[PDB]
């Protein structure tokens, strides 16, 4: 009873300032659930689970009820020229459905489940123990030249032989794998689906097989392996969209070790954000750390794995909406993009600080970027954009080129906006740029190629989807990817689930069609990752 | 283009995202009546989001599972495991208990957040550092000044140690919880449970407030940088709500950084939406702050060498971290995980957890009592709320590795409800209060042990009786020494409409020495001697 009186006083919190949420328009279970289904299929990706993910005002009840039924139905119907699509004018949703959505966003956001250690371990499986695994490569495949390709809708991935252009093995994975990464030893291929399910693949088995699996959240996009000297296959890290967290696992078995929440204060307004999605993750070569990108709060975390029992995290503030990115030629500066902020953040991994914030085009989307030596400006890193057809070239040499370091030194012009990936290779004199989400079909089905030896000349357009000879379908071309020796660049002809797709290979030296990969199993091919280039960050 | 890029379906399954309800309808006045009772009477233990107490949380999934009558029966008779009986005792009516049962079946109302805009709005520089004196402009013996908390008055009082007279009363935040000193010994920092901080300059003609700021809706702790070369550099405060801490300029109180403590627990490793910040202590080994996060049981080492890019080492300990203090050497932070009945040892030099020592029912050491035991070498002690024991823990890894991090011995006091144990380098006595003991006589007195003869039973000093105050609970709390170490002060924490006092004792003879009374001395709780607080002398 002593301890009961000890903690018996009043909370300093004023009841009058703790508010009950409601005053929303009534809707039955049938109605409520219909809107909710529409919400996650059509709105969630941009607005988030708790409705604070997009730019502009959040869709939380304090704002929506203020605007009211009429204003909301009107906005959802026509959209806005700032990124909010029109759902009525386009015919996407009915007026009845839009009325449902306007009612829906006036209610408190339904809560998705959390996903801690018990859920994680439950989902964790070791298909093949480290003791039962081969001591050496048991197949005669040229693993470095293998291409891990995502059969998106199929929920699988395909290993494709670089030289033979044939599918060696198809593997079952999590739905719509987003990226593929290689372990520092070059033996394990890691893949993670948007459903947060990670699969570990042993390339040394007679036939490449899965040795371990785990689910690290409800939704996810990234995975990475420890690449610091003396830590080959030590730790594997993965970031989730929901819950706002990342998890560190055992490199050999994928055993859950640490789970860290990214919920926190933003870099810009320094206010609490309840859902800071984890974006890109890259492993440091300077220190035993993982460089994690936290989107909404716009934070770059340096997570030290030298001692995972007592995690040390350095939080570097950058700019809101961090997404993708990659290393500079030297592998010390993490050139990442804050897309909605129209900036590229530069993270000095050695000194562990924000080297600079570079102003670029509308909605930069570099992927891992493209590094090359410019005749006049020296070592540069480049990116294309979704908001425009420009290509930003940034100087990346502080030591021997202070005049150009962290400056948008020059621009190039491609086919137009809607670009996703820019590419090049050390042995190549060409720079590729795609246009996957360009509203023009011809431009979306082709790629622009620049001449590094003559950057003044306009690009050449390579008709990739046409070369494929596929037939009907949108046939969107996406992500150029070189092979081991960088003498051929690969592309994905991302056609529908019920249509026909292909991977088109081009001779880098002649810019001529070299081959086309077709297979009934090659369903919705998207990302392609060449083992050697992925593992050694060659781009 | 960007609209098609981010146009695919989210990987989250709509069928697993749940709408809350199925709660008993209650009008606006009924919900508000319940909500008021909940923060006046329940929140302290259960918390804002109802996940702060042991046992099952009071969230809709559980409360609706138990049902209306189960809840009414539980709130009415309580449980032997820490849940008070509100009906049986007669505290709440059956009509109110019915409202409470219905209330916790609804989603928890949400309190506002509190970020940088709110912080800067509340931030006030009263006297600019340039406009402040360059020397001490008064004749006060600052090191022997006591900062006393006049709880219900929302003020503190500076009492001259030798004269026993109130030197100045200052308006502060409501119910200040602790007083802390800047490393230079010039500024006094106080923080109210309402999260309002006040910085006081002791060098001014009359010690006065130079700055103030509010770092949350509810808080308890504050601290200053004590690493060499960092005097008055930064000030840190921990909040209960929102679940966070903030770092500010140690000269102006300007908010610089705010860090959320919401996260994963150390035991179950699941997400906890409300991990309150408990004690905070400044490191002498590195340029860091050692922060306790209660519910997740984490001790964070927040480095301030580069305040722009904050680096935090997260150390797991045990759930329900609360109060704690240094060992005689000032390298090991001895902190109590009260509900876990353990004392965590954080090595601030090597930056790791040295041990988890099993102690008694609900440890509550305050900052603890350090003293060299004649047999077991240097130890750090603590008393409890749950029982009448006093744990003695060895703290000497070098010269006494056999006793290091072991509950080496045990002393017995008057009983439970204890809150503070105390001693001093120059003293040979060990004091222990028993503030929340259900017996009036025990709670109005303190026990004293002879450190030169620990086998001998304690003496009982009738502190409240010595005060001669008349009616009231007259609960005595927290022993405190003067700089010389020859006087020990106690607070007679009576009601606000009653008479209170500060009883001072001759440590050398254990005889009454002085009694401080004043119409202004309302509900005197914590007392912090300037020097002893600044140099962590305990
Ligand atoms: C955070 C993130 C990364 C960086 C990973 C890293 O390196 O750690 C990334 C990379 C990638 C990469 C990496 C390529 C590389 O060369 O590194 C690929 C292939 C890719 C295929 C697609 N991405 Fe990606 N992508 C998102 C997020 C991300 N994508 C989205 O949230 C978004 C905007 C919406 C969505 O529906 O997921 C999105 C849409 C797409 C697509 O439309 C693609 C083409 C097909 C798909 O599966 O949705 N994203
Ligand atoms: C986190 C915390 C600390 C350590 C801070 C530090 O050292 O940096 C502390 C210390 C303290 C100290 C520090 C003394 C010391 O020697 O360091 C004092 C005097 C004190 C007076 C009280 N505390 Fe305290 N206390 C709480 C929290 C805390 N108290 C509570 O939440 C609790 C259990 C419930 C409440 O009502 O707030 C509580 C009740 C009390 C009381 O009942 C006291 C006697 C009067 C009051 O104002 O509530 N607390
Ligand atoms: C990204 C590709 C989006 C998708 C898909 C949807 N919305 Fe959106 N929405 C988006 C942006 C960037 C903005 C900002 C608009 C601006 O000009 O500032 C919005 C805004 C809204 C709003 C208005 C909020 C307000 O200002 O009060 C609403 C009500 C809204 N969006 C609704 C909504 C719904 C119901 C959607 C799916 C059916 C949806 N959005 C999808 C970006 C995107
Ligand atoms: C601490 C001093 C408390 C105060 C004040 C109140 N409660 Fe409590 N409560 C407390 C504990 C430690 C526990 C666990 C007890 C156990 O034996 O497990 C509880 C539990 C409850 C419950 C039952 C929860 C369940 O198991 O379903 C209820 C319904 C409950 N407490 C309600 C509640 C209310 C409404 C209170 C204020 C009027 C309240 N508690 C105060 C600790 C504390």
């Amino acid at each position: 009873k002593a301890a009961e009186q000890y903690q018996g006083a009043a909370s300093a919190v004023d009841p009058a300032h703790v508010v009950r949420t409601n005053g929303a328009p009534d809707m039955s279970e049938s109605e409520f659930n219909e809107a909710k289904q529409i919400y996650f299929q059509r709105c969630a990706g941009c607005h988030g689970v708790l409705r604070k993910g997009a730019t502009g005002k959040p869709l939380t009840p304090d704002i929506t009820q203020q605007r009211g039924q009429q204003y909301l139905e009107a906005l959802i119907t026509y959209g806005t020229p700032l990124g909010m699509p029109n759902w009525g004018s386009s015919g996407e949703l009915s007026k009845e459905q839009i009325t449902l959505m306007a009612k829906y966003i006036q209610h408190t956001p339904p809560q998705p489940p959390e996903w801690g250690m018990p859920e994680m371990r439950e989902s964790w499986k070791v298909l093949v123990k480290p003791e039962d695994r081969p001591k050496k490569q048991l197949n005669d495949l040229d693993l470095p030249n293998l291409f891990s390709v995502t059969l998106r809708d199929a929920g699988q991935i395909a290993l494709v032989d670089g030289d033979s252009k044939k599918i060696v093995k198809v593997i079952d994975t999590g739905y719509a794998v987003h990226i593929s990464r290689m372990s520092a030893s070059g033996r394990y291929l890691l893949v993670i689906g948007r459903d947060a399910r990670i699969d570990m693949i042993d390339l040394w088995a007679k036939e490449p097989t899965k040795v371990a699996e785990i689910k690290i959240g409800i939704e996810a996009r990234s995975v990475e392996s420890s690449k610091f000297k003396g830590y080959e296959d030590r730790y594997t890290i993965a970031g989730a969209y929901w819950p706002p967290q990342f998890a560190i696992m055992d490199g050999e078995t994928l055993e859950p070790k640490q789970i860290v929440s990214t919920r926190g204060m933003t870099v810009d307004t320094q206010t609490y954000h309840p859902e800071p999605r984890v974006a890109a993750i890259i492993a440091s070569h300077e220190h035993p750390e993982f460089i994690v990108n936290v989107k909404e709060t716009g934070k770059v975390l340096l997570v030290n794995y030298k001692d995972i029992d007592n995690l040390t995290v350095t939080s570097i503030g950058a700019a809101p909406f961090l997404h993708d990115g990659g290393w500079d030629s030297s592998h010390r500066y993490f050139m990442t993009a804050a897309n909605n902020s129209n900036k590229v953040a530069v993270i000095d991994s050695k000194d562990r600080r924000l080297s600079a914030l570079v102003d670029v085009g509308k909605t930069p989307h570099p992927g891992r970027g493209a590094n090359f030596v410019h005749p006049k400006y020296g070592p540069v890193w480049s990116t294309s954009h979704l908001g425009d057809g420009s290509i930003s070239l940034i100087g990346t040499d502080p030591k021997n080129h202070p005049q150009y370091a962290w400056k948008k030194v020059a621009e190039l012009q491609g086919q137009g906006g809607g670009s996703l990936f820019i590419k090049t290779h050390p042995k190549s004199s060409h720079l590729y740029v795609d246009t996957t989400f360009n509203p023009d079909a011809r431009i979306s089905q082709s790629v622009a190629v620049f001449d590094l030896k003559n950057l003044d000349a306009k690009y050449q357009v390579l008709p990739i989807a046409e070369w494929a000879d596929l037939g009907e379908g949108a046939k969107r071309v996406v992500q150029p990817e070189y092979n081991k020796r960088g003498d051929e660049v690969w592309f994905s002809v991302w056609n529908g689930k019920n249509d026909s797709s292909a991977l088109v290979v081009v001779d880098d030296k002649t810019l001529k069609l070299k081959a086309v990969v077709k297979d009934p199993r090659l369903i919705t091919p998207t990302g392609k990752f060449n083992v050697y280039n992925t593992q050694h960050d060659v781009y």
